């Protein structure tokens, strides 16, 4: 509350550390469904169904241009990429499996870097 603060967690490396996590997600062999925005002209249903499209290239641009106010807003966009994937793709598909794999990979890097 006013004039009453928890001890100050060092957040000065968070930008760099989120950038490294993102590089590792970009270079995973199962990243291919997530590297670029879904083409809304060429994928029937996507525009209407997925209210908030997100992909790695869009996170990378937001990161590089100071559009994440803190590391939690960054995690929310990464998770949004996989939540969208689950909404639109069957579990038993290459893309559906890719998303489960990448979400796992992300959550481990996230815990090991920050928790």
């Amino acid at each position: 509350s006013m004039s009453v603060k928890k001890p100050k967690r060092d957040d000065s490396k968070d930008l760099a550390l989120c950038s490294m996590i993102l590089t590792e997600m970009e270079t995973h062999e199962d990243a291919w469904p997530f590297l670029l925005p879904v083409n809304l002209k060429l994928v029937p249903g996507y525009k209407k169904v997925i209210k908030k499209p997100m992909d790695f290239s869009t996170i990378r641009e937001k990161l590089s241009s100071g559009q994440y106010p803190n590391l939690e807003t960054f995690a929310l966009d990464v998770r949004l990429v996989f939540d969208n994937c689950e909404t639109f793709n069957e579990d038993d598909s290459d893309i559906g499996r890719a998303g489960h794999n990448m979400r796992k990979y992300f959550e481990k890097k996230w815990t090991d870097t920050f928790k």
